């Protein structure tokens, strides 16, 4: 029994005063004000009960919300759905109001050297209490790091996030893979599920790449080209890079490439502070093995303004949870995750 600009976006008598942004997120998004805090909040209408992917989605998404607390990671506030399982059709997740991302930022502004340099801290601050939780967000980019006017940025967006697992990382060469294109790691299309921790450091990487020029640094425009984008700038892969990857397939795919010289990170980026190319260099390096970690990333000379690792906190325990179940039973998990915002017992 109220309506925007369809359609149906009831939220009940704490919040008032809806306004329409976005349509992201399989659902729809409305700024609207929280008569117990006086603030204004973000509200997601989420109806994602007839889709199987939608509902896993959404219980890895708040599953992992709820667990976690962190600054640079966006909160859950409070969750509305109805009293019953058979009478929630949609769920609606509130959370803090943030402006805008760093996808629409990057659109029409330019930053300045220390605007990259706290946002990178951030994400990397974000990122280390994630990691800390045995957590992989496995889609970080632009549009999934929320930004306020005082530039506190936060991490959202946790669909497609899973238990790190490197034991069962390997898998054949040319494996489809579902997180955004441009940020995807090399390994993912030689021998890698996205399971350890450096894929999120390479997709980190990208998004700096993307701060300091404001376009993609790899835009693929389909699977296999996101390989040779990345190639065309770091150049062939070294011999004991080569030789890491036992994958015959996937190794005689390189074997196969003409060979192509490094692009220099400041032949690329002329303007950008040489410290952040050296931090650059060892985000969006080749073999994952060798690839910075995200806290030497904090510790590296770029972010020593920031630095500071007692600051810096981690998480309390990992995390443990997936996709055997079916439609109906995650509906009821979502169910029992969310019973911790009901009103419940009323006298």
């Amino acid at each position: 029994a109220a309506a925007a600009g369809p359609q149906v976006f009831d939220v009940g008598p704490r919040y008032t005063n809806l306004s329409y942004i976005g349509e992201g997120a399989y659902g729809m998004v409305c700024s609207a004000y929280d008569n117990l805090n006086k603030v204004r909040v973000a509200i997601k209408k989420i109806s994602p009960f007839e889709h199987q992917t939608y509902c896993q989605r959404t219980l890895r998404e708040i599953k992992i919300l709820l667990r976690f607390r962190h600054e640079n990671i966006i909160g859950i506030n409070d969750i509305i759905r109805a009293p019953t399982i058979e009478q929630m059709k949609d769920v609606y997740i509130v959370q803090d109001l943030m402006e805008t991302d760093l996808y629409k930022l990057l659109k029409t502004q330019h930053l300045s050297n220390d605007h990259i340099c706290y946002f990178l801290y951030q994400i990397l601050r974000g990122l280390k209490y994630i990691h800390s939780a045995n957590v992989l967000h496995r889609d970080l980019k632009p549009s999934n790091l929320l930004l306020n006017t005082t530039c506190d940025l936060k991490i959202c967006d946790f669909g497609l996030a899973r238990v790190a697992d490197p034991d069962h990382d390997h898998t054949g060469f040319l494996t489809e893979y579902v997180a955004t294109r441009w940020y995807r790691a090399p390994e993912i299309m030689l021998n890698s599920k996205g399971y350890t921790k450096s894929i999120d450091i390479w997709s980190v990487g990208c998004i700096l790449a993307e701060m300091l020029s404001n376009r993609p640094i790899f835009p693929g425009k389909h699977y296999l080209d996101q390989l040779n984008h990345i190639l065309g700038i770091l150049g062939s892969p070294e011999q004991e890079d080569l030789n890491c990857i036992i994958n015959l397939k996937a190794r005689n795919y390189l074997l196969s490439l003409p060979h192509k010289n490094k692009v220099p990170w400041n032949r690329l980026f002329p303007n950008a502070d040489s410290k952040a190319l050296d931090l650059l260099d060892k985000m969006l390096t080749f073999n994952p093995h060798k690839r910075i970690e995200v806290e030497q990333a904090l510790a590296h000379p770029y972010l020593e303004q920031y630095y500071d690792p007692s600051d810096e906190p981690i998480a309390e325990a990992p995390f443990k949870f997936l996709d055997d179940l079916p439609k109906e039973k995650l509906k009821e998990l979502i169910f029992e995750e969310t019973a911790r915002f009901q009103p419940g017992y009323r006298s």
